[PDB]
């Protein structure tokens, strides 16, 4: 199929047809007047130049506006590219230059980006690393702590606990934690299915890296603008800082803009953004802003959950329900009690929905990715929330079949 | 300083003050009137969509254009990137997964990208590399042939025979020509002086590789898009269909978009680009085309050679002019013989050069840079040429100090 | 101090004091008679050759002899090293080079060697690693199965699933199956505190291997030439037949030679030993089996087995008694239910036995280890064994002080 | 083939066959008296031992002796390894702890051991690293300097300065020099075909590494204990002391014993030896030192290099006669201008004195390696010049045929 042109939570493909968007660059929606404007005013001035002798100004203005906007009180600095996968790889270097130690951790179930760096620290899908090894040495994967599918009598704290002492066990082996650069987290695994981490785990996560001198970075690519109806993720934790923090091309409403935004004394420890996608970005950030867009997602948030939960009750197949913001996870199971996989339902879910004119798609072949553009309408968000819940039962008494 | 706005071979800081831009993302100029507009509609219509379900039209198009236009006449596809960097990340998966073998031999002098894979490949600034290791694994540097410092009485045929003799050794020693699932090579290195190999040199790598089953693989980054006088400039040498080729951000005019061209059996080994960079694309190729940029880039890079040789004739401390296409290296020495570097003289030039309106900027200390926008108008180019004359004046009389 | 000489279980220091060995390369304890005249006899003949035109006989009948007792029926081929820790890099090359895959598998805890390959498959003492980065690349650590630290009410099957479904999730993350040429295992973990993995978690893990095309390859440096009980630690399991199998000096009374045993086409996906250490080899399995220290390793296992059980009912600093053969962890704690280490009182008893002629160590502070030659005779192992149980009560009333 | 014994520079295969030893470890020759008892008595007193709470004698011993012959007055230490492999693989991890940096630099043709620390740094043999990758990351190779088949007109100084230049290449593009820990070089590389480097040569890089900080280390595992007439193949180059140094078998006349000796400070950055191997090789040192074998080697290979280079008067076959010590290459060309090897005249060479009675091997295909035991008596190196000038003759007039 093919995509003509596309507003605010709406697709309309070449032949004029209509979808809602459920699907994440996609912050403020589609075409975004003032996104727009931004693109078609700044190109009339500037679409690219060498930085050598110049500066521009929506550079630094947007620099200025994300050091801000970032999560704590330390002093930032801020350091673009043009997308999470080069902004996670500059990480790395961030990371080790200023601790001049050389290991990475990262998580099982991770997605960080397909440059060999961020490539190497993710743990989503192998089929991205078949073939083209070797990847980056010193990287070290552990597991990310889950929530639904724990063993039986489970409660927070002991999932807290237990990942916890996984993520020790490297350490305790062969693992040096004084030669470790940094831990990379994403506060909420998106691709990994939406799974937030537990409060107590990433406190002792994070005081384990104060303790041993290892950097605290979070990546912020999918998670963050206010997706989860705080500006950033790592804000759904207790006084948390970290020391570096990825963002992606939501910041420029999916034109090729990244950054990293950390502690001034990290990022001196060793570049200027394309001006047409800077323009973008500030036009993006002041939509979230005046929009009131964090609040918003907060309070669809925890309408949609309320009506997933609801859905729940009469869909049996619906095992866990995962919501903050207006993102989420709802992953379908076989049976509730066993949680065995149901790809074979998600997948007749979707092409119910794609049918009757929503655009939805999978995590893990049985998870349904919810994150629809924060400037959803609610008339829109109903519309696509009723054609879920008919997919539901069309798929609960079999009427769906895919060619 | 800072940049208001440009329009094409003309720079305009934010005080009024105009300069005449020599340095590459900008074959087509500053601001070129089809870019703009091609920006500014496709805005309009569609910013970012994820592909999943959905494809652009800009994108189908760009797509079958590049794959004609692309050197040789072997079927090919192509793989859309934000940048340089992860075009040429992308050739060592790409490479290895067809051949299923892991080294990769690439050039000192090199410049490839900042990511990881692209910048351990990379051999021109090890600041770069400095306190971010380890680098990617299974990487082999060789040298990059120099036809000024050569040794007494070598022909081009000598130089050919003698770098193409250091090419062997690894392969002599201890990295296994099985093995190595590519070469890659800028066929003219940019940021290692405006280097370009012997056409023997280049014959015998080519041969080389298909012999052992090798990829062949090129930069065109900073050299393609008739920079050099032909579209590639591969097609400087003869008869050579590269496996592989990269392409940077010259092809959106700055906008950041990539790709990576290649053998469609090689691509299928184991993705889409921007709407709104896709269209900047498709007119930038356009004006390329119509404009015929590839012939005025050939013709007055003759000329400009012409014009720096007889500069050389009464300036000495033009140790070297090398030119193909307005793509240039004007290497300035203390004196002709010795050829010893003259890093101060040439940081004496742009000084001069910049303060009379001249924006230019080295190369390894004492190589000026010259690659103005293709479209410069011949009576910018010649203010510019006049300016650097008198420059040359200036600093041989010893008028030219900086603060 | 200085030992001088060393006979049986008995060690003599320069100043004639007699020590009783409880520490392994000793399976048939010092000078055996049988040995001491092989390596004089064999020195007469050879002590050295360049193996290029020739063989020799002791090197064809210790790898022939080797081939039978080795475990399974599958033809096997013998490769021979200096020790332990060459023996170990050469699986890797040999798994590598069968598959044609890159990722190998090995647990914490374990002790494979001080080479760099070795060293990087190892996850005991992370001092070992410190500074001497980076290692080798596409190695990835497995967490080994615990048996006494475990969740409240945990079977061995609970601790099986549990520590199988920690081996899967790499695999289910960035680690692809069928890129992993092996997994190396410590059938009975040494320097991780004599622990043995349970026997489902090894038919799991088995069979995850034979199921993806992994070679399954055992570490039998510590724990073979019937340390066990029986020949090789891996006969504890049953029916297990493996790819590959690593033997240490104990293969030679501790004269430096190694080996790997594998299935013959393994072996020839890709040396000969030292004469004189050919010799003791012979000599050593000769004691072995006539002299029945396989069966004796058992029985007097047994009994060690019993007579710690009971020290541990008078004694309740001892948490956890581990014995198979003469080999045993006898872990020390400063609470049963707490199972906190007790480091201190570990390092009390070495100093109380040391200072009663009884030389044995631990492992991780806390766990005494004990492994006699297999020789040893009843009346000193009761010596031993008494004055073991002095030195915890000793301890237990606080008569003991390290200077 | 079999052999039974040897005594010497005499072989004795199973069928009573004698032949003189024209080829590593038998500086001293096989069976010598005093190694032979030193063996035996050491075995009937100690073959080994754990080391925790003790030492040996001959250990400590060993361990003065070598500190003190070893090159320069700076303090030493001494670790003990089993093989040349290992002890070059120490010199990895000294190296870098001791810097704090990791990239190595090695010379291609080099050979230093089959683990894969030492393997990743040789470039000799690439069927030995063929399918085991990734190998150790972070190390560079560069080219030894080639005295023979050098450009038109090249003096050693031209050869010292051009292969000074090649070593440079990789530090002026991606290899930082303030991040190398070490350049490991082969005074006379062995394998490589007995190269010995230009004087200056070494010099250079000798005053490179002290000024950037960089470890000069060397392998003598080949060329030490007196091959070349001086006691350590260094000795031949004027005023140089390494920082670390390895030794091989040899030093225990092919029993498994190695060793690295490195300057104190370079040392404690970061074991002890087979005490029977250790006996052997006290015993080693003293036939070394009292036979006079270094003068030995001297005189003798004086004498060895006029008697080819006279054979070379008369056996144009003979393109090059490199002799230091009785350490020789002999290269065979098939004709004297071009320099084309004759791995097939080398082949016939070897076979016709296998035949005669004289065990010798090749390099590269086409050069004869002459390494005999330094105490080989006049009479027989005479008889095995001789029927090596035969073998020439033969080979010349086509009286040579392989089966």
């Amino acid at each position: 199929l093919v995509i003509d042109h596309a507003h605010g939570a709406t697709l309309v493909d070449v032949d004029g047809n209509k979808y809602i968007d459920l699907l994440s660059a996609i912050n403020v929606g589609h075409t975004h007047e003032k996104v727009v404007k931004a693109i078609a005013d700044q190109a009339q001035k500037l679409i690219h130049y060498t930085p050598a002798y110049f500066h521009h100004v929506p550079g630094m203005e947007l620099s200025e506006k994300l050091a801000k906007i970032a999560p704590g009180n330390s002093p930032k600095m801020v350091s673009f590219g043009n997308s999470g996968s080069d902004a996670n790889d500059a990480i790395i270097k961030f990371a080790r230059a200023y601790t001049g130690r050389q290991y990475i951790v990262s998580y099982m179930g991770s997605y960080h980006g397909s440059t060999y760096g961020s490539q190497t620290l993710s743990g989503s899908s192998l089929n991205m690393t078949r073939k083209i090894g070797p990847m980056l040495p010193s990287v070290v994967h552990v597991p990310y702590p889950d929530s639904y599918r724990t063993y039986p009598g489970e409660t927070e704290h002991d999932v807290s606990l237990r990942y916890f002492n996984e993520f020790k066990k490297p350490f305790e082996s062969f693992l040096p934690a004084d030669e470790t650069a940094c831990v990379l987290i994403e506060p909420i695994q998106g691709d990994g299915g939406i799974i937030k981490a537990p409060e107590e785990y990433m406190q002792l996560v994070y005081k384990f890296c104060h303790e041993h001198g290892i950097l605290f970075a979070i990546d912020e690519v999918n998670q963050g603008l206010g997706r989860t109806g705080k500006m950033w993720a790592i804000q759904q934790f207790k006084d948390i800082e970290p020391d570096l923090m990825s963002v992606g091309k939501s910041l420029a409403s999916g034109m090729p803009l990244s950054a990293v935004i950390g502690k001034k004394e990290v990022m001196q420890s060793l570049t200027a953004g394309n001006p047409v996608c800077s323009a973008a970005s500030l036009a993006t950030l002041d939509v979230i802003e005046y929009e009131g867009l964090v609040e918003k997602s907060a309070t669809d948030g925890a309408y949609a959950k309320q009506r997933f939960l609801e859905m729940q009750q009469r869909h049996p197949m619906i095992g866990d329900v995962r919501m903050w913001g207006l993102n989420g996870g709802i992953e379908l199971v076989k049976d509730p009690k066993t949680k065995e996989p149901d790809s074979d339902a998600a997948t007749k879910v979707i092409y119910y929905a794609f049918a009757h004119g929503v655009v939805i798609i999978t995590l893990a072949g049985n998870i349904l990715r919810f994150q629809p553009p924060l400037v959803i309408p609610r008339e829109q968000l109903d519309q696509a929330l009723q054609v879920l819940d008919d997919a539901f039962t069309a798929v609960e008494n079999g009427e769906v079949t895919i060619p």
